[PDB]
């Protein structure tokens, strides 16, 4: 490498062959993956070889040589770093264009993910969205750490650095096995609760915490089966094992299955949720949340109308 | 000479500590609350400890460092009557059963049915967890069993292999693989994969089909969630076939797999303590796990869509 | 019958005639008769469905079942002896076995002080240590395998209380030759100067320390540790500097190489221990007991580490 | 298909962003001012965004550029850091290597591995990741480091292993033990020990307890708080030879051989991926680990304390 070209300067698109090359193992894989000719594959390649003065790939198949294998991180490094900038690009000019991850927790992102990803594929073409779906306490700390943009989650989160667009409240259904004695009852009281062997996810879900809220209200304690989610809770629901809350936006994802009734508290009794959008209060980007917050609003109200499709008679308030 | 406990009294101070109600203690032990409160007053008096004061009862701080002990000696009599019945004694009592959450959902309606009809003194106790923790309870004694992919690379714990569990892909109905059925492992090149989170062992797994094939943002804790990205076209997975009837039914999805000579399945197993004494017991609970999953398999067959087939070694 | 569940006393009857190998040497053992032994092993004998011992002669035969199921028997009077025993010190503070989980990065430094105090002032006490991170010492508090738990507060874990023992001071570690060396007056900004070797994000003090920096560093990796001795050798060899509890000095920061340095009084660094257990358990007053040893236990290991002559923070 | 930023066009961008005027920016790049023109129209058109405003008698940047500039930035530096590296990359034991080590052996081998390395390799960038068994398997799978020193066989695929050494076991008891100072034992003699070990996850724990099968709860997670519980007189372990300096000289301990016809070692090794084709560097890298363990046990010799004989 004495014999390094000083002014030479490798190109995105030599490094791009370097790289592919080290990673197919084939000159004519390596080619066709490019869409070029092995001519201009191996053009490519001498044109980095001998601007640098090291050679990178031995030439019956291909091996990288002991340089090329510790130049091969910082080529992908390169080639990552090129891709994010082209991939912002798309986001800078506009509104609601480019990456935008956002977090969703688990008992709502299977239920409004449907709607809102067709909304967005509509109306939004150059929004590429990416979804993390993770409980409350990851989602704050992905937050922070600028890992994701938004989070939906329940409102308050609590949480000193970020600000929160409130976008509904969405109401809880009592979930029990079709010979359950509330079986299609529309006007329990609170004190009901008393009479159900609760079946909650664990702590880490924001649910539990909900419904546990719920039981106080009433004076009621909620509480050895533990379950992860609520497809979960649903089948030791069909098996008798206890009954459960659902939010009515799982209806038709979770609540449909044989085996299965709800029932409702009725008119004056307050038993739902606060969705919202949460980020970091620092953020310049207050206008397209504020946007895909929209966006979120009509998700859940199609969510909402695809639950009353089911004919499960929903929760009625005032 | 001198005061012994028997075990009756020991089975009312423990059965009394768990239920915290004297009637319910009674009720869970088929005698009167006179009886369950004569039992315990001639343990008290017969040791000179009160374990229980008087609306709720509580445990003292006496009772709750000889609640262990009272415990151990119930199990090691358990034991003795397990291991001298042989194996016509069956399972009864409480069972808990640690499954992952890839499996759980899909194995449950048909194990808890089986139980239920044919294991009627079963008290089954499920915790779903990822295998990291199952094996954590398992080693601190907080659950029996636990169903997981093997191996599970446990020194402290044996294995009983079940089934084996084959994969399927999932892409969204329009994907151009849809309803092939003759995949090699390197289409894999051609998916953009939505993988579980590290958390689970199914994202092993298909990593690991990748590498044997030669072959990051968004993340899911669901299978429920990956299929709803892969019906708006955001990326292909895979799912155990016992998932289909669940989660792959929904409009927008197509299914494919790989050819014959291919092998991507995972190994399913039941995993316990190796100082555990209930082998005979874990093994016959084997055997209804291995029913269960035939018949989520059944169910799996039921619904049309066309299924992995394998040399039949 | 199906019912039938052995007696404690019939199970003494089986394994003492076993072990004697002579019926009448077994009833004189036990202050029974003869026909009472015979009485209660014909009892399990039927009960069981199974011949335990050999029927016409004076000998003792244990049969092939009653060798197969002697080791069973031998277990339940193991442990229902052990419960007997243990009766007699139950209304005793701090007696019989308390398994206590400890940090990795308070327990090596805590322990000799700790145990120590315990064999002396309180040796019906049979301790155990489960030294693991944090978040598994509270999942063994929520399954019971551990009875209480020292670690950072808060630990925000629903369902445990909490005692405070103390604020334990960090120190800043170096090697000898870097310019920090021996200042008793940093800032909470010479954190930017130091290329920081922390333990892996497993370790509650991974994270002080990070928050540390957070503070401090207004607005905005590869080598990593799982033990501090590890970390301190980095240190020696000029690939990095850390932070160590103030308890660490005397096993971590004495070898050759190191220097240390502390913040300015005005500075908070430090990380606040506390004993974890259970809110349902009913042993708060023993617990309590425990605290004020582990309270003592730090004050000879923070004398421990005065006398090496390393200065330590003020405040 | 479409269109990409070349770096020549993100260096006249960030240049243009830096100079605040176009002739001393093409002046900075050695270019012409018709060819930094010509570099920024392509980017802004490929791009669709227009990313420098004329600017009241300077240069600005606009809203969208200064969004992008950072960026267009790591991506030149990414780029140099390449360039950079590559004059190094042809020398043996040369730039970074990210080196796992088991937890038993790390803090012992350090030491002298770090000083052979700081004199005799000064252009080697080491970076050290300590870990269990599992994660630096996982962690050489996924390229996140390059070589894992550990104990052997590693039944890991895919990958190759340079044996190292053999290192042996020593026994530690409280000083008024019964075996203290015994150096003839039988690996039957484990029968009688309350053994105190590391938890599941090290591989110490797993070949103490095949030593003990050979010869037929209170757990940590390091050696040293092992050694407290031992001094306490809570039970006796077993420790490499290579911790003895560091662990087994506190007042309260004492130490104990198996006799000379008893195997009780560990293997250590250096692992590998099979694809690399590093394999001379990392042979080198291995002799320099021989030789940090042949002065570890020099270490362990000069405390006097009676070493293993074979
Ligand atoms: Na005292």
């Amino acid at each position: 490498s004495h014999m390094s070209n000083k002014e030479y300067r490798p190109t995105l698109a030599q490094l791009r062959t370097f790289v592919t090359i080290a990673e197919c193992k084939h000159f004519g894989t390596a080619a066709t993956k490019l869409s070029i000719s092995q001519p201009s594959l191996s053009q490519a390649l001498v044109a980095l070889e001998t601007g640098l003065g090291v050679q990178l790939i031995e030439r019956r198949k291909v091996i990288v040589t002991p340089a090329g294998e510790k130049l091969l991180p910082f080529a992908k490094s390169t080639l990552d770093a090129a891709e994010s900038f082209l991939s912002h690009a798309k986001g800078a000019n506009g509104s609601l264009t480019g990456p935008l991850t956002v977090g969703i927790i688990p008992t709502a992102a299977p239920y409004i993910l449907p709607s809102m990803l067709s909304i967005v594929d509509e109306e939004y073409p150059d929004l590429e969205p990416h979804i993390v779906e993770d409980q409350t306490k990851h989602l704050l700390a992905l937050l922070r750490d600028g890992a994701i943009d938004v989070a939906m989650m329940a409102l308050p989160s609590e949480a000193p650095g970020m600000k929160e667009i409130p976008l509904y409240d969405e109401d809880f259904i009592v979930v029990t096995a079709s010979d359950h004695p509330f079986a299609g009852r529309q006007d329990l009281e609170l004190s009901a609760l008393e009479d159900l062997d609760l079946l909650l996810l664990d702590d880490g879900h924001s649910l539990h915490d909900q419904i546990v809220d719920l039981c106080r209200r009433g004076d009621i304690n909620p509480i050895v089966t533990r379950a992860s989610s609520l497809t979960t809770v649903m089948q030791l629901v069909v098996a008798g094992l206890g009954s459960t809350l659902v939010p009515i936006s799982a209806i038709p994802w979770e609540c449909t299955r044989p085996g299965l009734a709800t029932a409702n508290f009725n008119s004056d009794v307050t038993a739902n949720r606060r969705i919202g959008l949460v980020y970091r209060s620092s953020s310049s980007r207050a206008e397209e949340f504020e946007q895909f917050a929209l966006i979120l609003q009509r998700a859940f109200q199609e969510a909402v109308a695809l639950a009353a499709s089911t004919g499960i008679t929903l929760k009625q308030n005032v």
